[PDB]
């Protein structure tokens, strides 16, 4: 299991002082954890060091202002986690799998 929501939430854990195992995939960043989206900018590019992925955050944050898309699609852990998950595989070609405990 390449758990790339565990690690998100362990860098939203660092970023807003809070335990990272309360975070779950269907946490939305900004209307439940109570985070901004200028946090969530630290917390992608600290994504974009860790999985080596270039997120376009600031064109996913548009498309949320503009109407053509929702918060929760980009904003919510599990989305956030496999839109991340998708740049990895596309980057990598090959198979992304890492185990761990």
């Amino acid at each position: 299991m390449t758990s790339t929501f565990d690690r998100v939430a362990t860098i939203i854990a660092e970023t807003c002082d809070i335990p990272r195992e309360t975070i779950t995939p269907e946490s939305h960043a900004i209307d439940d954890l109570g985070i901004d989206s200028l946090d969530f900018l630290d917390i992608a590019f600290a994504i974009d060091k860790a999985f080596g992925i270039k997120l376009p955050l600031e064109k996913w944050t548009q498309e949320v202002n503009d109407g053509k898309a929702t918060t929760e699609q980009y904003f919510v852990l599990k989305n956030l986690a496999a839109r991340i998950d998708e740049l990895v595989a596309a980057k990598g070609a090959l198979e992304h799998h890492h185990h761990h405990h």
